[PDB]
């Protein structure tokens, strides 16, 4: 189609047809506190996430939907997850340990030593020796309880949304490819290479979504409070498979000793791949990049 514009740089619209797959997340921290034959995703009047990604498939009747799950799930909590794929055709359960992410990783200890050599070839007056001591202080702690830590396997062992966020990023680097590694049947209309829709659980379809045109073909959430907005990841929209902004936001992960899967994997690579800099307008950065559809709506958990 058309073309967006940031700054004095300018963009093709790119398509995300009506079969780019849907997908939601529900990492599960405590799945005992359902029951032990019960759908382990929260359906709470407060958290009515499972109610959401149903009512989604309902309206999105022949387009993929992925659920990203992961979790200590008890044999009859897997069973009813499959009986979910059964009442809803589109409805495709990932179990996030039945994907190989590590292609996408890197030793702790590579990343360490690469700054300690680069925060070391720096004279005195520009070191960081706050942060040259914190860095060889991570690095041994490394080589003296797990020499081989990496990116995946210490991410993997964090409690909170830096877990969830971090895996986030990895499968929409995948993208569709995910569907077809984790070896679900019937996408028919999934391409390989092709792109992906995450979702946060409290954003509500209302109606079809058709074919989507984002700059570069990637757009994400922007969140207003108060008077205040920022990019965010409770939407990531890519399509293709290992789109050069997320897969940048994963180099300024595999370059930096403590990168965040959200202000680095996804906003980092964002601002770094359209050039938004220390120089441009962050607010006008937010307008062109933002994800905009009048039949989602945004961010229920916030009060609704
Ligand atoms: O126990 C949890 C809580 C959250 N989430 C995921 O994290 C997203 C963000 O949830 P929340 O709205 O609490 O985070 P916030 O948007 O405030 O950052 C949800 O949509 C889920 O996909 C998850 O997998 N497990």
């Amino acid at each position: 189609s058309g073309s967006a514009n940031f700054a004095g740089v300018e963009y093709p619209l790119l398509p995300l047809d009506q079969h780019t797959p849907l997908l939601f997340q529900w990492f599960e921290r405590n799945p005992s506190r359902f029951g032990e034959n019960q759908i382990p995703i929260i359906n709470t009047q407060q958290n009515p996430y499972l109610n959401n990604i149903i009512n989604a498939a309902i309206i999105e009747k022949e387009r993929t939907i992925g659920v990203l799950v992961d979790g200590n799930f008890s044999a009859g909590q897997k069973k009813a997850l499959a009986k979910l794929e059964k009442q809803y055709e589109n409805i495709k359960v990932i179990y996030n340990s039945d994907l190989d992410y590590s292609m996408y990783d890197k030793k702790l200890s590579d990343i360490y030593l690469e700054n300690i050599a680069k925060i070391e070839a720096q004279p005195a007056n520009v070191r960081d020796e706050y942060l040259l001591g914190e860095i060889k202080k991570s690095l041994n702690e490394v080589l003296k309880n797990n020499p081989e830590e990496s990116l995946v396997s210490s991410h993997d062992k964090r409690l909170g949304h830096v877990r969830f966020d971090f895996y986030r990023n990895l499968f929409l680097l995948k993208g569709s490819n995910a569907f077809l590694e984790a070896g679900k049947h019937g996408c028919h209309h999934l391409q390989p290479g092709g792109g992906c829709i995450y979702l946060d659980a409290d954003m509500l379809l209302t109606g079809k979504l058709g074919t989507l045109y984002l700059p570069d073909g990637i757009a994400v959430h922007v969140s207003r409070k108060g008077n205040s907005m920022s990019l965010e990841n409770g939407i990531i929209a890519v399509n293709r498979s290992e789109h050069p902004a997320l897969k940048k936001g994963l180099e300024i992960m595999h370059s930096k000793p403590y990168g965040d899967p959200y202000i680095d994997g996804v906003c980092g690579g964002l601002r770094h791949y359209f050039n938004c800099s220390i120089r441009h307008n962050y607010e006008e950065f937010c307008n062109f990049i933002e994800f905009k559809h009048e039949h989602i709506f945004m961010d229920t958990s916030s009060l609704t």
